[PDB]
DNA sequence: CGCGTACGTGCGTTTAAGCGGTGCTAGAGCTGTCTACGACCAATTGAGCGGCCTCGGCACCGGGATTCTCCAGGGCGGCCGA
């Protein structure tokens, strides 16, 4: 599909001698999948500052990262000041919320909602965190959203954020079948997905002791896709932390239940997905 | 109103009820003898019943513990549908 044409921004890289830590601005952060996946990668990270509304999110931060996140309420706080004095920004990051950018509903009230229009609150704050002309400072920026948008809603986004959206699929990486569209400047951003071999491919290594996988992977018949003891068990949720490329017991942090574990690892970011993502910027930026 | 199961019908098979015989004998049934067991009569007396009394066991008011009843809330999926 070629509706659109404009070539990608390639920055020069930086030696060493001026390398400096990352600033990053994660609008939609959730589960805080990019700072982990950072820490995982051994990048030193300045600033992080995530505008998260839900408390069992900002839980999910606080346990994990202990107190490094700085906290936003809602987006629609956030104005061109709050982005002007909290210094120029290294990384912006987000996925807007897809109830009604998603076609699975029928119902579907689309982009102009206010479940969907909080992309545009991303573009405002991506216009208010790029650089002006004449800074050669690398800038980086990623936007993530489902495959099952419509034709017109996903033309409008790549037309508004200016870049090619790269699809990339959960099991080529990890045991999880979602395809995600991925708008962003980062190099490689086509690449190929360079398999690691520490990360779980196969559905049975994220399983525990005693389950036996009925099949080769998840989804995102009245039956279930784990044995346990000769009985189909409903799959957990720390095995869906290992499906997605959590470390082990991650959401685990206050007294929720398990739909609230449900609801928080479903929006969630793919772990190895994202480390491949941000795997270029380790010579572009910091090392520890 | 739907599921099923288990009962009724029919046919073949066969077990034994019924009828017809006789032989025998334990026992129902009738007869004579008498004796011992109960009705009938009087005296007597002591046990049982009318009357009384007093008192303690039962009925009853009140209070607290308790003991079951029931509904409100908190968490919990869960179920969608608008
Ligand atoms: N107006 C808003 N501003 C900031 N966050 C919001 C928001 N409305 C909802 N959110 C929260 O932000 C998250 C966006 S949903 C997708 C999250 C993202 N894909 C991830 O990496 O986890 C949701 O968990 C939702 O609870």
């Amino acid at each position: 599909h070629d509706q659109e044409f404009d070539p990608p921004k390639v920055y020069p890289p930086v030696p060493a001698e001026k390398r400096k830590p990352i600033r990053v601005l994660s609008l939609f952060d959730g589960i805080a999948t990019g700072l982990l996946v950072l820490k995982d990668l051994g990048i030193q990270v300045d600033r992080y500052i995530a505008s998260e509304v839900c408390e069992d999110s900002i839980t999910v931060g606080m346990v994990r990262h202990q107190g490094k996140i700085m906290y936003v309420g809602d987006v629609r706080s956030v104005t061109q000041k709050h982005i002007q004095e909290w210094g120029p920004f290294d990384l912006v990051i987000g996925g807007s919320p897809c109830n009604d950018l998603s076609i699975v509903n029928p119902a579907r009230k689309g982009l102009y909602e206010g479940t969907g229009r909080l992309f545009f609150e991303f573009y405002r704050l991506l216009h208010d965190a790029r650089p002006k002309e004449g800074d050669d400072r690398p800038f980086f920026w990623l936007f993530e959203n489902v495959v099952a948008m419509g034709v017109s809603d996903k033309r409008d986004i790549s037309r508004f954020l200016e870049s090619n959206p790269v699809m990339i699929d959960a099991k080529e990486v990890s045991a999880a079948h979602r395809a995600r569209y991925f708008w962003g400047n980062l190099p490689g951003m086509n690449r190929p997905l360079a398999s690691t071999v520490n990360d779980k491919l196969e559905l049975q290594e994220c399983l525990e002791h005693g389950r036996i996988a009925k099949f080769s992977k998840v989804r995102t018949d009245q039956h279930f896709p784990v044995f346990m003891n000769e009985k189909e068990d409903i799959l957990w949720c720390t095995e869906m932390e290992r499906v997605f490329g959590f470390p082990v017991h991650y959401t685990d942090v206050s007294n929720m239940s398990r739909l609230a574990r449900q609801r928080l690892l479903g929006r969630s970011w793919s772990v190895p997905v994202i480390r491949h993502l941000f795997a270029p910027l380790k010579e572009y930026f910091a090392c520890v």
